[PDB]
């Protein structure tokens, strides 16, 4: 029944390499099981996508338009400078949770804007891959 | 094992204020909530509203040492006490920072926290439910 | 029909600090003023001054639903506390907001005021008279 | 005998036409009759001009030196825009109220700065038309 | 049916001697002319109006409230500088196209603000003067829907 | 004669569904349609291109370098954004006239930057979809001249 | 023969009587006298016109275009607000000196900065009058 | 001859609170220190520490006419209360403001002090010596 | 044997033909080959790859990871907008020399950030395609 | 009666640096120019030129209680020493700063001078004829 | 046991320059003072003051390995110079920064300070004694 | 054929300073190093070191007309001198930029650099090998 559209942008695929004292030792394969079955507790499932590419995700959320009960995002370094991504999200009209592994205001002023933060109906920040399986659990009780 | 509750200025309002930017559930609602997560990992909470920024800085030195966390949404004091920053740091608890909305959505003045620069995650817009994870993050860091 | 009068930190010193800036009025001459101002209109006043920023914030939140409106002067809370503004709208009292000096005439930091968002007006440099045009403000609304 | 120059600025002459919403269903009509009622109790008279032309207030301000015991002014838009008023206040030494209908901190950023305030002995804000009331009793009992 | 109000702010009445390199070889009154044509093509009138004067353009928004269909107006140095005439335009509660012959944002930053565009339901810039054509385009379209 | 490059960036595929109360009810289908049309009066034909790829964009411009009269473009998001996307303008020496259905000027301060309006000839927003049909007749007459 | 259009903007006409901590005793009248005996000096004639109206400035710049040698300007406060008399001053084509009787960098933030001053060929401040003798000097000479 | 030694918020937690920025002495260390060296001048101290900003305001209210100066950590109420600037004012107490910490070394937002303003002097850095040089400085005025 | 991976982001292809006055009149080709022979030279090979998409470099640094002795990198306007581009370079963990064939510094505002320049262990700008010899130069002596 | 004129870094060029900006006339010109000014009021120049800013606050101290006021262009050092402008306050002397571009039309660091701060007057792109004004402007302080 | 003591730009101008801002007290004064409090430790003052920029770092580089520590008033290069703070680096001695004034209550351009960056501890305000105080912070350290 | 090797204050420190930043190289080493690269070239280099501004802008004028290029490392100046830009283009040398460090990695205050407007090239965070490619630059442009 019911979908969720789960977005990992640029870098996610590099998850329990890149910088493991800021990003963990998780890998993104634990993101998306964690994120099913949190998903699978409340009978619904996970479209998972993760791309290096911005128009891949946009495509993403356009196609997911009206068939999905919403979007879990991580959109990577593309938080602090897509527009395009935000207009996607607004076109998509998927009640839509930011996910950060990391706490972004605890880093560089650069990490401090979020474009994405503006449309969606919840942040989740710092709280490891954890924060994929809160998101689930928003978008099942908003739904 | 035992988890801090601090509800800062205007909390103790949940319910009235606002209720287009804020819900319709009380401050009561928000403490039977982080009280039923606490008992699923075996934990007990103390709750405490204050509207008075020394309240919570003695509740914080009072927890030091005793508590496994702190569950903190500052209010107001958020984009404006450094008092209470200081406090989080003096007392050591790891810290959860939760919002009912979504302050990256609101006036520019609310986009600023010091709370965000010491707290492991930051939860914003998940209505009362993010009492609920920031009770899950402080409870499997415990672990 | 009552009219909440609220005076934040330092304004006990009325009379006695920087004069050439306050002048030589004092807080009783403030409060037995709008008390005659409200009179003339068959309307009361309840008058609280603190050095504590939670006693006004209490205060609001007992005046909701009860009061007519709201006389405050913050004193430097105005510039300084989002807490305060919060608690004027979680109150609903339509407030107006007193300067006793002009704020604009002296340093940048007192050029910002957070009760200015939510007030209906504003009076400033009027000396304790700005007190008085509050009252009549508060009854003309109310009638 | 003693003679206040009551000053209005661009558009206040659509009064009651113009965004009623913000600035109301009152007229210039109204306000001037409602300043020289007010000038009257006090046995003051008022002179009173409105213009869309910056210059004309500018001549108005410098014509009443030495003979006005003071200025009731709403500049409209020149309020955020013109230094060269600001210094016609300061040549006419004329002891200014500035009044404004709407609450400007309240609306958009540029209209939260005021040249005149700098110069004013007071600033009313948000009272409707009862601020020039307000305005002509300041100045009354100044001189 | 209906008239539009064509307003041009300070300076363009040097248009064709000021700064040619920037704004051209064309002068004020082929401005009216195109734009009033324009508006012929469509069965519409152009009430034309250019001032060094703020106050003439904001009486002439005023008294324009209810009898005009529309405003194009290139306020000229006033586009970066007047809230006063902001104000005008909501007062007259005309739709409005602004319209600059030059472009702007490629210009110095104290020409890449703008308080009319605050109200504006369209801004056109660096057409030269078919940008007030395209402006009578517009007005004449809104009125028709 | 000649042919004229049009541009549509990110999220353009979806006018019509999008945001109607800010983009209208037009599609981009519509929007083709219109400059095409448009081009057509002049003899003039159109090469259109959408993309939520921004190097689709820049490939498209690299392109047409030496063999287009001009580009239209609505870089959508883009805008605000991309250096990328104005070097490829620059690099394309094509004439480019800037579209937004949208007043960017009239929305937030993120939108108030573009990087294209550097280069372009002419920037027209706030015209719905008509915008597209003005940069058609902008580019049909500096060709001319 | 060869003309000099000296003008001067609003407030000027009060020189003497305004503010004469910051501009002295000396009068408009000393201003026009002192620019047409320099003048004098290299066989040229001053043409002197002084407004509180912007758009009489314009007008006037305008007018001057292709007949006169050059242009001393002191825009008084349009100095830090105008745009449309820059654009006026370009369309002139007039060599252009700016004059300030006052320093205008040692004095409010927001008189620090000068439109005019990007388009003038030299920019004289807090000379008192003798500015505008240095002024018809620098366009005898360039002439 | 009395001096107001007023400590603010967390300053109770020193010892314990971030010790490697602001060391291993307590508030009681500071009260002895500032005490003894106002003893060498015949002057006595009236300490308070407080987490409550109106106290600390009520104490210098309290102080007006009384008191020969105040020595103040604000602690992170020196970069957001102009209500504490207002009741130094409103003292017109020669004021000292003391920093364990070098503030200029540290976060941009503790590089702004509402009180220095009024201060008539400012040590930063000295760890709680700072206290003794601030006595010293109200005892010579 | 050692690899060097020789990133070139949007428009380089356009090398020659693009704003020549700025670039020059060398090609990628060029760039490519002078990189080629310097590696040579120390024995080392270069991997090169352009891409008008920033997904594709970003992709390219993570397949490098580990198999590289480091990287040159010309990212072309994702220089000054890329936060995604940085996150990938850490990601890769392999040196970076920066290299701009234009001195950005010497051009327009918002070409003098760079989000790489915060992790290149150099940066190289205005050498023209003799940029790219020098970072060949750095990557093998630091191994 | 004795004046100082002091010119700073770069000024020894004058003729063959930027004649675009600075024109064909020389240091040795400009002193000559200040000098037959000077005379036509009975005084004399001390002229010194320096590329260190140390001999320039030398200068300065040594001309205290001894010279009736300093001409300076500090050239670079305008935009940059707090240190030249506290030996002005030191030398006591009335000071005219002389700038021969005009530096409000050229970069936005060259808008900022710490001279102008303490300056009686300000003259800017009047070429070496500034020189010749700043000496009329002390020789009438002193007289 | 040997403090270098530097004074910058201006300083030699202490007591006739701005004396409503910096008192009637002299370098002269400001040296003897810092060489008694050195001597009550047992240490000696090695002392310089320049409007040249270069001399200053010089003595800097000079004092490296050699003495205890630096105590410095910049005077405005306090404001200015990069060169300053990397020829404190460069020492690789403790530093006190000293401000007869307190430059927070002055114009903004002086409310930074590149010094203070570097510094163990700031003094401002306290006139003259600032650089006693000064010298006692380096000899406890 | 002669190269000008500046370096600004604080460098004669290389090796001691800051090691871990600057490395363990020598003045003596760049000098070398420089020196050696130039002779490949038919060239020789000219080497200057100094903790004065104004000695580096003496050497820049005398260097005028008559070297092929200037490498500079401006130390500290970099950040801070509008003096020494002045003489970069008062030399009318083709300047190469070098510093040891990647300042762009380093603190704010050494993200601006004032020369890096007028340079040639800029190479940074090359260690000393920057002096050898900066050489080389010279060597190809005067070729
Ligand atoms: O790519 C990432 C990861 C991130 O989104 C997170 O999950 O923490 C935070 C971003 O700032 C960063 O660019
Ligand atoms: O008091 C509150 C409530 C809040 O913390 C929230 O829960 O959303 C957000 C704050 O900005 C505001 O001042
Ligand atoms: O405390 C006060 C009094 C005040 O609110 C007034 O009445 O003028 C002005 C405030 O700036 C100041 O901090
Ligand atoms: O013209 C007006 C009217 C106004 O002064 C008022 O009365 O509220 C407020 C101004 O912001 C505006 O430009
Ligand atoms: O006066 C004008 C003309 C203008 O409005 C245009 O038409 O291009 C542009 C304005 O910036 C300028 O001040
Ligand atoms: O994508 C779009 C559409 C737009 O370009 C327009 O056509 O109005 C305006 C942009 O700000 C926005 O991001
Ligand atoms: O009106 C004046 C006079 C002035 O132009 C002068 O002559 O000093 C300076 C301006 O700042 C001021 O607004
Ligand atoms: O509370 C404190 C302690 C402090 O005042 C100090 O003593 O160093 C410094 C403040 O920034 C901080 O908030
Ligand atoms: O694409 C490029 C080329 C560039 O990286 C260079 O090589 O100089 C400089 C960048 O600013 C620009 O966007
Ligand atoms: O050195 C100079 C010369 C100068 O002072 C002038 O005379 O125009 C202007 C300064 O900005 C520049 O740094
Ligand atoms: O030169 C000085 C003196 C000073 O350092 C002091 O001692 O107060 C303060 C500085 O701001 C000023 O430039
Ligand atoms: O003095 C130096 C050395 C330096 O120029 C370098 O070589 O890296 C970098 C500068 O920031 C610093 O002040």
């Amino acid at each position: 029944p019911g979908k969720i559209l789960l977005l990992n942008g640029p870098n996610l695929n590099m998850l329990g390499k890149a910088e493991p004292d800021i990003y963990g030792h998780d890998t993104l394969e634990d993101v998306v099981a964690l994120a099913t079955a949190e998903a699978a507790k409340h009978g619904l499932e996970v479209e998972a996508l993760q791309s290096n590419h911005e128009g891949e995700l946009i495509d993403a959320l356009h196609n997911a338009r009206g068939t999905h009960i919403g979007c879990v995002i991580n959109p990577g370094g593309l938080t602090h400078t897509s527009v395009a991504l935000l207009d996607a999200v607004k076109a998509s009209e998927l009640p839509t949770v930011e996910v950060h592994i990391s706490n972004p205001h605890a880093r560089e002023e650069f990490r401090h804007h979020s474009y994405i933060s503006l449309a969606a109906v919840s942040v989740i920040a710092g709280a490891g891959i954890q924060g994929y399986r809160f998101a689930v659990d928003i978008l099942a009780n908003l739904k």
